[PDB]
């Protein structure tokens, strides 16, 4: 992938002419990673990393010699100052040109004031000054883009070198340092703490070019207009503390809103997760009240912050007008006169110095502070204690063996008991040494000590030869299964096939789409734990090391796979290699040549399996311990009359802004056309003050109205979205995951609430300023409207051409960034396995390649932006040149005031044009959140909660249920679940529910509750379920679900959200459920907040709370669904007994996976794939062996079957025959 930048000349590099093929390809089709240009040799990660590493080591050595702390900042400066001085020269030149050009503007105006049509020398001089002005504009418009690209390239180089150094350090962190730190911190100081270097270098050179430009501008202003410039300078200086105060208050007002936003998001997550339980209980009104209160509380603070930001923007808009008004008011009041060669030079100088003082200097200060903080963080990281490099090995005879003598060490030096107590043993090739012990013995500690991870406090360890080590937890890195097995070594087909066959990985390969080439992500999302363990063992065997160390290889695999592995990949293959193995299964101890028993870090016994059998101590014994989007977004805010008023306000503000400068020009012309007689100062100064006041007030009003309208639109959209969500049927929640649902409530609404209104206001402001500049230029010289049409057409086509490729470049850069973090995380998690072999330089090379693949896209991201900016600035410079030369060509018509006004506005169009284009692009990007919110606004809605026809309040009187021809489908067009169910449930009868694991037992409650609209007729106390609203039907039947859920709140809230009961009644219910004494010992009597689903409460406690809820509701129809699954027998018996005794006179339908709980039921439904087979007493079903009830009873066993039959017979005899 050759880089055309390596070929281009200086002329092509100035205009970025070498990116045209890339833009052509991007316009034609989509851009993939194969279309990117490889980085230049000087920008490769390894080169920069090694250069900065050498400089940093030299600085460290010097600092240690001098005996002070080292300075990463000093190292970086010593490395990059020579390359960062030339950019300083160029920014000096650029700032000098910026300061210079108003002088030539004033010279042109001065020529216009002393016009003489017959003179030609003055015309020639004016043309020369115009040429110099065009040269200055070209300098500011053309070369600045190459300068900016190099400025950003410096920061990119710094960041790449920093990342390389950080990874190189992290690859050799000691055990204690790794215990201090975490993987998250190391990933964070690459994802967030290294990106400050991209931004520090942009504004770094302004720390000396800001005050210098301010001083030069002040000197020029004093030379031009006199002492009156001090008032404008004072106002400009005062402008900074106002910004500081605004930013200080805005941060507090913003941080005061997260405490409501996070609570709202947490409640939303709870609602979305437990939507089925809420719908069954009909608590949507309570949750709606809670969410509404939280939203209002957050919206108040959002409104306050928006008002503050609008005031800040209005202050920026009116600052220049205020400065100029004050300056020229004191200038005129001191006794001078108004002239166009001075007014419109002071205006331009004030504008330039105001931009520089207000924005660039504070931005530079902030970026430098952040970069210093990040540098200090990385500097602290780079001095963590590192593992001492494996020193010169003791001279041996080349034999491969492992020996340990008198070893004693501890991970922590403050521990009372050492990790290992005087270990002393040796192992030779061909010996299968096994270590057997309980959890915590220290077998993995012994293996780590052999590897060298445990620093020997006392004793000696002699290990020679290559090492094969198997971690307790299998590890898979960012690659493929073939890559995992190869571990970077050269691929051999025969050896790979031999290892695959020996490891029985053929089934795992066949289970994958690509087989052995399938990509496995972080933590093996595409694989399983057994596959990871098999891959780890295969890699260890394939690497073909002299010494093999194993640690818990077969704990998490099946019996056949474990036996086949332990035999054919260890006993035969590794019979020529040194082997030390850690076991937990006793069946593999027979094949072990050596066995050691370890407990409490102390040696117990070592010998063969026969010797241990003769010892008499049992191992087992020892092992037991579009446009419509904009239209709807604007309509949701306010009426269209408000839109008309907003348009009028914007127009009035811009008109006053222009008219103040026009009035200055008119004053200058009227003073010039005079004669002593004097101008009436009262009139002119009064009109000036009125125009300034009107500009300020109109700007403030426009900003406030825009902000309020857009925030109201966001609030209305959120209300509509939540209202729609609360009524969507369960099918919608089944289709969409919880994360997707919560994303539109967390991120999209977050954008709409704070970012979009302010972005819109800024874009409108800048666009109106550009329109005003163009309108002034057209009004002064009408002929300028001719080339404006070609310029607009060219701009539109160029914008389309650029945007067809910029988005692809941005997505490529976004998708090429995560592999770096994934590789870092994988290498950090498998650091011991990486360091076991000598392959860490290969991991460094892989990381370098991953970093290069991202710098590949960053380069394009910078260059395409510069490519667009060059042409935009060319268009703007053409406009400026046209104005400046047409004014001189038509000198017989215009006058000084008009010429100066038009020329100054043409000069100020710069930067504003580019910012307007960028903000338009950003707004178009941001509208997708509004699109998604509006999409969720109009979801499908289920039946209304209430109907016109209301049943009597006493219904259900008895509780008789009729099922007639019930066909149930979860989704329309999906498979049928229930097939023509026909049954009658008499009042106050206990019915048990039986069938297979997919018989549809839990599908009956959905039909009864009408969660999904069923087909057929269901009659309850002679009312059909399809002619009454859902909230009037679900409220009269109680449900006890499989997994109880408790919502975060008070116990009174959890037991009675609608305050329909009394505290005494709730206490009586709690006493009935025997949880009252547990309730009344917390810090609060009944208002104790809980965690998610009551994480501090037991499962039995949650079931008991659900039973208490059912008791409190005290409805006639009770349904229980899979009550006891993994609860203790005591709580199971408690729940069964309480349910049996408390609801004697209430109809109960119970679905139980076990027949023990539902043996005493009066009747039993038999379900076969949604077909109702048998409905009668359980004794009758057990009488006939052909019944499915008898078959399932016999499936359980014999003794339990006999007990169940006896219990059913006893129940039948007691009930039917009293
Ligand atoms: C304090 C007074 C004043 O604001 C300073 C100062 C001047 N302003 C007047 C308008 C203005 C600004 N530049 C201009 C350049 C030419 C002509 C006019 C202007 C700007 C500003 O503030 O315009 C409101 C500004 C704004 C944003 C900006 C960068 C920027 O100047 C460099 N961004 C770059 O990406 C955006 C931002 O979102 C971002 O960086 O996002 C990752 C940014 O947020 C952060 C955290 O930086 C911000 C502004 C804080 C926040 C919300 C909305 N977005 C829209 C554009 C952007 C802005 C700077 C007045
Ligand atoms: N890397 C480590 N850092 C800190 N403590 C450790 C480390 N490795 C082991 N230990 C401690 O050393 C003691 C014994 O470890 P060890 O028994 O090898 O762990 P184990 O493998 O989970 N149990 P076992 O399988 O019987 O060896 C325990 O107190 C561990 O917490
Ligand atoms: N939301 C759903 N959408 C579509 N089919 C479903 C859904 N939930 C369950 N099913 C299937 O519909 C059939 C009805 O079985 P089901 O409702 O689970 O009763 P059950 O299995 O006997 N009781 P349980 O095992 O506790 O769920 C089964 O084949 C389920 O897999
Ligand atoms: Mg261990
Ligand atoms: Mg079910």
């Amino acid at each position: 992938k050759p880089n055309p930048l390596q070929d281009a000349n200086l002329c092509s590099r100035v205009f970025f002419w070498w990116l045209n093929p890339l833009f052509k390809i991007g316009h034609k089709r989509r851009l993939e990673e194969d279309d990117m240009y490889s980085v230049l040799p000087e920008d490769r990660s390894q080169h920069l990393g090694e250069e900065l590493q050498g400089f940093w080591d030299k600085e460290v050595l010097r600092a240690e010699n001098d005996a002070q702390k080292p300075s990463l900042t000093r190292a970086i400066i010593k490395c990059y100052w020579k390359s960062y001085l030339v950019l300083g020269i160029f920014t000096l030149i650029e700032e000098s040109a910026k300061v210079i050009q108003p002088i030539f503007l004033g010279k042109i105006i001065n020529y216009f004031e002393n016009y003489d049509p017959m003179d030609s020398v003055a015309l020639n001089t004016a043309y020369a000054y115009a040429t110099v002005l065009t040269f200055c504009t070209l300098i500011l418009a053309i070369l600045h883009h190459l300068y900016f690209y190099h400025v950003q390239c410096a920061g990119m180089r710094l960041r790449v070198a920093m990342c390389h150094m950080i990874y190189r350090k992290a690859l050799r962190l000691s055990n204690m340092a790794m215990g201090k730190t975490t993987t998250g911190q190391i990933v964070n100081l690459l994802s967030n703490d290294v990106n400050k270097f991209d931004q520090v270098t942009v504004f770094l050179h302004f720390l000396w070019a800001g005050p210098l430009q301010a001083i030069a501008v002040t000197a020029l202003l004093w030379m031009e207009i006199g002492i009156s410039c001090l008032a404008g300078m004072a106002v400009l200086i005062i402008l900074l503390p106002l910004q500081s105060c605004f930013g200080k208050l805005f941060s507090s007002l913003r941080s005061k809103t997260a405490t409501f936003t996070d609570a709202r998001i947490r409640t939303m997550n709870e609602v979305i997760t437990g939507i089925r339980i809420i719908k069954m209980y009909a608590w949507e009104k309570s949750f709606s009240n809670l969410i509404t209160n939280l939203r209002k509380k957050e919206i108040s603070k959002i409104l306050r912050s928006s008002c503050l930001r609008g005031m800040n923007l209005a202050s920026f808009f009116s600052a220049s007008k205020i400065i100029v008004f004050v300056t020229f008011t004191t200038y005129v009041l001191l006794g001078s006169v108004i002239t166009a060669s001075r007014v419109f030079v002071a205006v331009t100088l004030y504008g330039a110095v105001r931009l520089t003082v207000t924005l660039f200097f504070p931005s530079a200060i902030e970026r430098v502070s952040e970069a210093i903080v990040s540098i200090r963080r990385i500097q602290t990281f780079l001095l963590l204690d590192e593992i001492s490099q494996r020193n010169r090995q003791l001279p041996s005879d080349g034999k491969k063996m492992v020996h340990v003598q008198d070893f004693t060490a501890f991970w922590d030096k403050a521990s009372e008991t050492p990790t290992l107590q005087g270990l002393s043993f040796t192992v030779r090739p061909g010996e299968l040494l096994a270590v057997v012990g309980p959890v915590g013995a220290g077998k993995s500690s012994l293996l780590s000590a052999v590897l060298g991870e445990l620093a020997p406090s006392h004793g000696l360890v002699s290990v020679h030869g290559r090492i094969a080590y198997v971690s307790q937890q299998p590890w898979v890195f960012s690659g493929t299964l073939r890559s995992n097995i190869l571990f970077g070594k050269k691929y051999e087909k025969e050896r790979y096939e031999k290892v695959i066959k020996a490891c029985a990985l053929k089934k795992d390969l066949q289970l994958l789409e690509d087989g052995d080439l399938t990509v496995i992500g972080d933590r093996g999302t595409t694989l399983s734990g057994g596959q990871k363990a098999r891959v780890n063992l295969a890699r260890a065997v394939y690497q073909d090391a002299d010494i093999y160390l194993l640690d818990d290889p077969l704990s998490a695999v099946d019996a056949e796979v474990s036996r086949h592995l332990f035999e054919l990949c260890i006993c035969q293959i590794l019979h020529e290699k040194i082997t030390i193995l850690v076991t937990h299964q006793l069946q593999y101890l027979k094949a072990a040549s050596q066995i050691l028993i370890l407990k409490d870090g102390k040696m117990v016994q070592k010998g063969t399996y026969t010797e241990f059998l003769k010892s008499g101590i049992d191992f087992g014994s020892l092992l037991k311990k579009g446009f419509q989007a904009y239209k709807n977004y604007f309509r949701a805010g306010a009426h269209w009359i408000v839109f008309i008023f907003l348009i009028l306000l914007n127009t009035a503000a811009q008109v006053a802004y222009v008219l103040q400068d026009w009035w200055l020009s008119y004053w200058a012309n009227k003073q010039s056309m005079l004669n002593t007689e004097k101008l009436d100062l009262n009139w002119y100064l009064g009109i000036y003050s009125g125009l300034t006041v009107a500009t300020v007030l109109f700007g403030i009003a426009r900003s406030l109205l825009v902000f309020y309208v857009l925030v109201n639109s966001s609030q209305t959209l959120h209300n509509k979205m939540f209202e729609s969500i609360l009524k969507a049927p369960v099918l919608f929640f089944d289709r969409n995951p919880i994360g997707r649902i919560l994303n539109r409530f967390s991120k999209d609404i977050g954008h709409l609430d704070d970012l979009l209104p302010l972005t819109f206001l800024d874009f409108i402001q800048t666009l109106l300023q550009v329109v005003g500049v163009v309108s002034v230029a057209v009004a002064v010289i009408p002929w300028i409207a001719i080339p404006l049409v070609p310029l607009g057409i060219i701009f539109i086509f160029l914008r389309r051409y650029f945007l067809e490729t910029s988005r692809d470049v941005k997505r490529l850069e976004s998708t090429t960034r995560s592999p770096v973090f994934s590789h870092l995380s994988s290498s950090l998690q498998g650091l011991w396995t990486i360091r076991a072999y000598k392959a860490e330089e290969r991991c460094q090379e892989l990381f370098d390649a991953h970093q290069d693949l991202h710098s590949e896209a960053w380069f394009l991201f910078l260059t395409t932006s510069r490519w667009f900016a060059v042409r935009l600035d060319a268009i703007c410079a053409m406009f400026v040149i046209i104005v400046a030369f047409g004014s001189l060509i038509l000198a017989k018509t215009l006058d000084a005031g008009q010429v100066g006004l038009a020329l100054s506005y043409a000069l100020t169009l710069m930067g504003m044009f580019q910012w307007c284009v960028r903000q338009s692009a950003e707004v178009e990007n941001m509208m997708i959140s509004v699109e998604r919110v509006i999409e969720y606004t109009d979801l499908e809605k289920e039946a209304p909660w209430e109907y016109q026809k209301r049943p009597p309040p006493a219904w259900p009187h008895e509780g008789v249920i009729i099922f007639d021809n019930v066909n149930f489908m979860y989704s329309p067009g999906g498979p049928l679940v229930l097939k023509h169910l026909t049954a009658l449930i008499k009042s106050q009868e206990k019915v048990g529910i039986v069938g297979r694991t997919g018989a549809g037992k839990s599908s009956l409650i959905s039909a009864l509750f009408r969660l999904s609209e069923p087909e057929g007729k269901i009659w309850i106390d002679k009312i059909l379920t399809t002619e009454i609203g859902l909230h009037d039907l679900r409220k009269k039947m109680s449900i006890i679900p499989q997994e109880p859920v408790l919502f975060t709140g008070t116990m009174r809230k959890n037991l009675d959200p609608f305050n329909e009961h009394t505290d005494e009644e709730l206490w009586n219910a709690l006493q009935e459920v025997q949880l009252k004494e547990t309730i009344e010992d917390l810090p609060g009597k009944m208002d104790t907040e809980l965690a998610e689903s009551g994480s501090n409460f037991s499962v039995g406690q949650r079931q008991l709370v659900c039973l208490a809820r059912a008791i409190l509701r005290k409805n006639q129809i009770l349904i229980i669904d899979e009550a006891t699954a993994n609860v203790d027998p005591r709580t199971d018996e408690l729940i069964q007994k309480k349910i049996r005794e408390k609801f004697a006179h209430c109809t109960v339908l119970t679905i139980a996976h076990r027949l023990n709980t539902i043996i005493d039921s009066d009747k039993i439904m038999v379900l076969d794939s949604g077909r109702l087979k048998e409905y009668d007493e359980p004794y009758v079903l057990l009488q006939n062996k052909e019944s499915l009830f008898y078959k399932m009873v016999q499936q359980l066993g014999k003794a339990e079957a006999a007990a169940l039959t006896e219990t059913a017979k006893q129940v039948y005899f007691k009930r039917n025959y009293p």
